[PDB]
């Protein structure tokens, strides 16, 4: 049975672009699991408001992606600042995991951590300094077990896919004895 | 398995810094190693100390002062005439003989930290990597929780080149005990 010290925080962000120095966060989502990847609770899925000048200055790829998903319209309608979403996320996390206990879990986590550091530093500091990036395992699996790869940007569904991807590796790639 | 090429190799890297602040601290040491996709070491790269003025060295906290004093890195830094640009260029020169640009993920331990310093202080080198990371410490986090009984088998120094060697040895250890290779 899991405790406040034996749980994992999973997180995904959507941004206005790939520039970790300049672009904004427009969506955040979190999921809590135990050390054995059982989902315990899903956190708030929050769209962060951005002015139209920022949305209209996105490149074509991001305009297509975030428009088609409906994120852009949710961002327009949202009244939440980055700070509002940060506080709501923290309020949720504190009920499930103690501070500095969980590594930051998900796919391509370094990118997420860099955006969090600049725009949501208090949230960033709630994580342990370690990362648990499923894409590291994928890099190894592509090279050492290419035959299992055939078996494999909406924030909450993105996290579920990441958790599910790691369970796939646990079954076929890791010795669990 | 096929023989390795410029498109099927891995760049392992480690940096030593004046501290943990990715916004304000400096790089004082860099090393690289080239492996194939199956962790055969093909070539070890240049070990370079980057010069820093005394004010910056004096401002280091206790842990860094203790470690880098004992290891001989601080004195190497003082005597060094290399800038971060010099060290960046010598490394790039080594890498281009072994690996094509944007082919290899950034490999090592605590790689996100290294990438962030590289982005600020050696962006051309940072851009030579593929955007993905291969962080052995992710595997360690999994091993701590799923195979705690094997952690004691992990085996010294605090220098960049020794750090890379250790991360390669660590991953080889996981390959033998934690991964299904068949
Ligand atoms: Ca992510
Ligand atoms: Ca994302
Ligand atoms: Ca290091
Ligand atoms: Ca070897
Ligand atoms: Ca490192």
């Amino acid at each position: 049975s899991s405790t406040l010290n034996t749980r994992l925080i999973w997180i995904d962000l959507e941004m206005t672009g790939l520039d970790t120095d300049n672009d904004q966060i427009i969506e955040i989502a979190t999921i809590i699991t135990d050390d054995h990847l059982n989902v315990l609770a899903e956190g708030p899925v929050l769209a962060i408001h951005q002015p139209d000048r920022i949305l209209n200055a996105m490149d074509e790829w991001n305009t297509r992606q975030h428009g088609q998903s409906g994120l852009i319209e949710r961002v327009r309608r949202s009244k939440l600042t980055a700070r509002d979403a940060e506080l709501q996320t923290l309020e949720f996390l504190k009920k499930w995991v103690n501070p500095k206990v969980s590594p930051m879990c998900g796919n391509s986590i370094c990118q997420d951590r860099r955006f969090l550091h600049r725009l949501m530093p208090e949230l960033e500091q709630y994580f342990h300094y370690r990362n648990l990036d499923v894409s590291t395992v994928k890099e190894l699996s592509k090279r050492w077990r290419p035959e299992i790869m055939s078996g494999l940007h909406l924030a909450m569904d993105d996290i579920r896919d990441s958790i599910s991807e790691l369970k796939y590796y646990r079954e076929y790639f890791f010795i669990m004895n």
